[PDB]
DNA sequence: AGTGTGAG
DNA sequence: ATCTCACACT
């Protein structure tokens, strides 16, 4: 079923206010109340990262200053995630994300997308549960969060749902829908283990590919999950945006809407192969040709070690980095949180970092980063990495006069790489 | 390849 | 993200 790109069945799921339920698990206080996560600044209360969906009713969205969201909601209440060397500590947040991942893990090989999302290929699943039950169908009751895009043409879901299932293949075990109905059998599961075992709420996304499923997992927050059939992807394509498919979100997909004239993803489906070809080239024509028409093949790879592990810091403005002390304070910084990052990589996963890499921006450079060396990382003591980057950018420093640092450094950026 | 592009 | 990480590209 590789032609029509229904050969696999891949799920995403993307937990709700991640920051937010991982505070609500500490302070009970805040649970099934409107909430927030700031990051500590000195004006207005700092900076709201994370949003409970109680207090998006209220008009609460993330980037405004505490004090102007308390005016929008009075009743708000306020979680602040520690800052240590300039910038934000995910420690808490990273092992709830490594719990719900060892969680995952258990139904199907996943893919870890981010902190708070991963991919699952669960197609062997899939046909190990077929066999199982073979016959009887697929009650509602195995499907109380799940949503059928495209139907029916609280209520609705059940109604949508019930239409969905009186028309499902029984005997074809290989039916694409029966596959993808079986997946979301699957993730309601999954999903049900992950709130019993952490308290945590998500939601997902049921399809044939990562692009439908990261697609699907939106359409309906929270603690539901949506599965998109290759027949609701016409539908679904008539008014989505380009710039909202997995990988168009950048220049590529400006380029496709400013050359075509176009602003859905269904109405690229207009246009032939050979013409995406000639306007974007032979692999990105081939790949838009066949993602508007729901098709793509990048495959869900399982457990991988990270092959970088990095922190930065950018100073804009008036805060960039003018004098030699400040790089070198800066640069020792940011070595030893890689230090305590490498440590940790190093204890779990017994395997080093041979290579350290250094980038700079220097302020008024439109590109993200200005230049880049590499060095030996032979121990890990962020003392002496913090020399050795040094060495590296000195040169850097266009200014005879050692007073200062010219031009300002607007970003230092450590990264560790080459693992062996 | 080191840079630029893009997902999250 | 008003950062971390991956990887495509003669
Ligand atoms: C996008 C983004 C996320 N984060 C952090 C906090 C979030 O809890 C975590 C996951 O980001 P998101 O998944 O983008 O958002 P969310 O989990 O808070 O809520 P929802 O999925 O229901 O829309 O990463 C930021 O601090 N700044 C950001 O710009
Ligand atoms: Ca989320
Ligand atoms: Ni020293």
């Amino acid at each position: 079923h590789m032609a029509t790109g229904q050969d696999r069945v891949v799920a995403l799921v993307d937990m709700d206010c991640f920051f937010v339920q991982v505070e609500q698990r500490q302070n009970p206080h805040l649970r099934n109340k409107p909430c927030a996560v700031v990051q500590y600044k000195s004006w207005k209360g700092g900076g709201i990262i994370a949003v409970s969906y109680e207090a998006r009713a209220f008009g609460v969205t993330r980037s405004m200053w505490a004090d102007d969201a308390k005016k929008l909601c009075p009743d708000l209440l306020l979680a602040q995630v520690r800052e240590s060397r300039g910038k934000a500590n995910l420690t808490k947040y990273r092992e709830a994300s490594v719990e719900v991942m060892e969680i995952m893990s258990r139904f199907a090989v996943i893919e870890r997308a981010s902190i708070d999302e991963a991919y699952v290929d669960l197609t062997s699943a899939v046909q190990e549960r077929l066999q199982k039950l073979q016959g009887q169908p697929i009650s509602a009751d195995l499907l109380p969060s799940t949503y059928i895009e495209g139907l029916p043409q609280e209520g609705m879901r059940k109604q949508g749902l019930f239409q969905w299932l009186d028309s499902l293949q029984i005997d074809n075990l290989t039916s694409p829908d029966l596959q993808l109905t079986v997946g979301a059998v699957i993730v309601e599961e999954m999903r049900a283990a992950i709130e019993r075992e952490t308290g945590f709420q998500c939601s997902a996304g049921i399809s044939h590919n990562k692009v439908l499923a990261k697609l699907a997992c939106g359409l309906n927050k929270p603690n539901r999950q949506t599965l998109v059939s290759h027949g609701s992807v016409p539908q679904l394509f008539s008014q989505m945006p380009i710039r909202k498919i997995r990988s168009l979100g950048g220049k590529l997909g400006a380029s496709v809407i400013e050359i075509l004239g176009i602003e859905y993803m269904g109405e690229l489906t207009q246009f032939t192969e050979s013409q995406l070809q000639s306007h974007f080239g032979e692999k990105n024509g081939s790949w838009l040709y066949a993602m508007c028409r729901g098709i793509e093949h990048d495959p869900v790879k399982p457990r991988q070690l990270p092959k970088t592990i990095g922190c930065s810091k950018n100073f804009p403005g008036k805060t960039a980095l003018a004098t030699r002390e400040q790089v070198q304070w800066w640069l020792l910084q940011l070595a030893q949180e890689l230090e305590e990052r490498l440590t940790k990589d190093r204890n779990d996963n017994d395997r080093v970092a041979t290579q350290l890499v250094v980038s700079i921006r220097v302020q008024g450079d439109k590109r993200l980063s200005s230049l880049r060396r590499c060095c030996a990382l032979t121990r890990y003591d962020a003392h002496k990495m913090s020399h050795d980057a040094f060495t590296v950018i000195k040169n850097c420093n266009t200014s005879g006069i050692q007073t200062e640092w010219s031009p300002p450094l607007t970003m230092l950026f450590l990264c560790a790489t080459k693992f062996s």
